[PDB]
């Protein structure tokens, strides 16, 4: 093979996931965390570990880069410490969330050119790469990660602005709320060190009940639907109706004292947004993608609650492939990947010609 391996990073929120195009999973995943005492900085894993003597920052809020500085040392420590290649000898496939400002796009060329002197580099939006590793090039994607969701239509390859949402109500909201629905049982979840172990008992015991009341009715009649987890200390606490109230936030964000839709509506609306000639594809085509979309039961709720927004006549489909955690990256592992998309990528002749504002041209 002539070529080098081209490489694919997918910059998140909470999650930074990297990797070689061509392989069928990312190679690294760590926390988008940047930080310094209260080596100089500290990025990952190890800020993480060691946040205790850090003051952390966020680069990325809400799929949005707001620290440009923090976000440059996070793509230094993806190539040189996750991944451990050189840049410069490696073109870069990145993504980026729907409606991303005009002056991000091309501060993020710029930085891979100048910065990091990449032979060639790319950019796809996050939800447009999920709908690929699904097989289709038309669909409705709703994305919802750690700091944001989106519903976002796309049509023969393309996102459709005007109908994109975008709902700041995700993971992160998630996690927080089940917190406080544990400490209201009798428990007491409120710390940063709880919060994470929060985290882990949302994606292992919660799940989307098909009818909130039967399901709340079922909890309070009975102990059918408790679970136990073991605290490392080998406390072991009960969960019960938290396992479903918790992400039934997502269909009634009024439980988190938010006057936005629902997930579903969200989903509907855009659809609505969208030239009634393209609706129907959508409707049988409503892709779901991101870890907060992990939930056991997301994919029959949804079907039940678009069912009943959308005309009796539609025919409704939703897709939730079991590897969605992860199909923005693996998306872009097929991108990258692709005999035509070759002749996509920005070259840094291209770069040299026509600058950081050539991304507007070529990646449409
Ligand atoms: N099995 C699961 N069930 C529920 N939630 C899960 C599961 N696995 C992961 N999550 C949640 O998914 C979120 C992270 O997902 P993802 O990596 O898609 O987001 P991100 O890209 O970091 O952020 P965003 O897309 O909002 O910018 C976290 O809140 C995590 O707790
Ligand atoms: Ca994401
Ligand atoms: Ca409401």
């Amino acid at each position: 093979d002539e070529e080098v391996a081209a490489l694919v990073v997918d910059n998140g929120s909470g999650m930074c996931k990297a990797g070689f195009a061509g392989d069928d999973a990312p190679r690294a995943v760590f926390p988008s965390i940047v930080g310094r005492p209260r080596k100089d900085s500290y990025v990952g894993d190890e800020a993480q570990s060691k946040r205790g003597i850090l003051t952390l920052k966020y680069p990325i809020e809400h799929g949005i880069v707001t620290n440009w500085d923090d976000m440059e040392k996070i793509w230094h420590h993806t190539f040189y410490n996750e991944l451990r290649v050189a840049p410069e000898e490696h073109p870069v496939l990145l993504t980026e969330a729907p409606l991303n400002p005009k002056a991000n796009r091309e501060k993020m060329t710029q930085i891979m050119f100048e910065t990091f002197n990449t032979p060639a580099m790319y950019v796809a939006i996050q939800a447009v790469l999920s709908l690929y590793a699904s097989g289709r090039t038309t669909g409705i994607v709703l994305d919802s990660g750690d700091g944001v969701s989106h519903t976002v239509p796309i049509y023969e390859g393309y996102a459709l602005p005007h109908a994109i949402l975008r709902l700041d109500l995700a993971g992160r909201d998630l996690t927080d709320y089940l917190m406080k629905i544990l400490t209201e049982r009798g428990y007491s979840f409120t710390t940063t060190e709880e919060r994470e172990i929060v985290r882990d008992i949302k994606e292992k015991l919660c799940y989307v009940a098909l009818d909130f009341e039967q399901e709340m009715a079922t909890a309070a009649s009975s102990s059918s639907l408790e679970k136990s987890y073991e605290l490392k200390d080998g406390q072991v606490i009960t969960i019960g109706n938290e396992r479903f109230r918790c992400p039934e936030a997502l269909f009634q964000p009024s439980f988190l004292g938010m006057e936005a839709c629902g997930i579903h509506e969200t989903t509907y609306n855009s659809i609505m947004k969208c030239d009634v000639d393209i609706r129907k594809d959508l409707y049988a085509n409503t892709v779901l993608s991101g870890g907060t979309t992990m939930y056991p039961g997301i994919a029959d709720r949804m079907q039940k609650e678009i069912t009943a927004l959308a005309p009796s006549t539609m025919k409704i489909k939703i897709i939730a492939p079991p590897e969605r955690k992860y199909s923005v990256w693996i998306g872009g592992s097929i991108l990258a990947s692709l005999s035509t998309f070759q002749q996509m990528w920005i070259s840094k002749q291209e770069y040299d010609e026509s600058g950081p504002s050539i991304v507007h041209r070529k990646c449409f």
